[PDB]
């Protein structure tokens, strides 16, 4: 299992385009991917999940990831948060 905690630091945090960048850099991979906040843990596969959790500016979350490519799905999902998604 490889874990990381890390603040998400774009405009709309885990909204808007990010969020749907976010499920589908996760979804890539086929380890189970978990984001948590605020004793809430939720998918990171999952729209529906990330919404839930209602992860804004500043915010930071723990992602874990459980598989055969764990190490790979967190690097990404780092490297994506830390471009903040690709917005300036």
């Amino acid at each position: 299992m490889k874990e990381v905690t890390i603040e998400i630091k774009n405009k709309t945090g885990l909204h808007a385009r990010p969020a749907a960048l976010f499920v589908q850099t996760a979804s890539k991979f086929s380890s189970q991917i978990w984001v948590e906040k605020d004793n809430k843990k939720v998918n990171a596969k999952s729209i529906m999940g990330i919404m839930s959790l209602g992860v804004s500016q500043g915010n930071v979350v723990k992602l874990s990831a459980e598989g055969d490519d764990e190490e790979e799905a967190i690097k990404a999902l780092v490297d994506l948060i830390e471009s903040k998604f690709g917005e300036e």
